[PDB]
């Protein structure tokens, strides 16, 4: 049950960026998105990923590796003339 | 060091929403922000909060209670456009 809530919470925050990734490319707008947010966020999951390794905490390990991918795509789009 | 990394990682992702909160209210624009994202993200941090309790994992407990506040503000603004 500990594990169930971890992987569902992990799924939730991770796949939450997908509607955001989609919105960016379909609407071609990043204007309202904060650069400072995703930048600050990008370093966080990296430190979260390391924390999870040192913690042997898998739901946060899995969550942060996939979230990094999602966040890097939104970050990329925002960084290029947005 | 685990804890050092726990609380900085916590600070980074949590305090990351503040630049977004400010941007929202100062520009008065939320068009590009995804509602499905923040709705989905909101349920997540709550579920992370319980997970953090069950883990006795303090940085993940603290991080998610503070983000919950931040995420609720961006969500309100997004919901009221
Ligand atoms: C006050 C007249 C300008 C004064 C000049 C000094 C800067 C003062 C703050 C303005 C934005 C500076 C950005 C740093 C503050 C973060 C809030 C933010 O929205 O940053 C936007 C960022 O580019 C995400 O896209
Ligand atoms: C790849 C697209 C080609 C075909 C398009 C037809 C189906 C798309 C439906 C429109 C959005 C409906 C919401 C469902 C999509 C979830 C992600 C999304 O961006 O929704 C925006 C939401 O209203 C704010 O967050
Ligand atoms: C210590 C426990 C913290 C846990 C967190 C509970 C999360 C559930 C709701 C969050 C309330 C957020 C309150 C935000 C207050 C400002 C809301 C705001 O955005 O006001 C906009 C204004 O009204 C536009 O006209
Ligand atoms: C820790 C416990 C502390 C408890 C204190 C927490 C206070 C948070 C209050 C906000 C709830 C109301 C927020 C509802 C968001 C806006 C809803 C609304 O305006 O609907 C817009 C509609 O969706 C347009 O289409
Ligand atoms: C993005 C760069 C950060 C990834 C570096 C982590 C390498 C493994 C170290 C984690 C445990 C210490
Ligand atoms: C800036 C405030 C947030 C990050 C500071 C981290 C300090 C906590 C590390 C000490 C834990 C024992
Ligand atoms: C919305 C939040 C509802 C309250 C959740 C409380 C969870 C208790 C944590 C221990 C399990």
């Amino acid at each position: 049950m500990e594990n169930l809530i971890g992987y569902v919470a992990a799924f939730l925050t991770t796949v939450s960026f997908l509607p955001q990734v989609l919105r960016v490319v379909m609407t071609k707008q990043t204007r309202d998105i904060s650069r400072n947010m995703y930048i600050m966020f990008f370093l966080g999951v990296v430190l979260w990923f390391v924390y999870g390794i040192l913690r042997s905490d898998l739901p946060i390990i899995l969550a942060n590796v996939v979230t990094l991918f999602f966040v890097t795509i939104i970050l990329y789009y925002k960084l290029t003339e947005g």
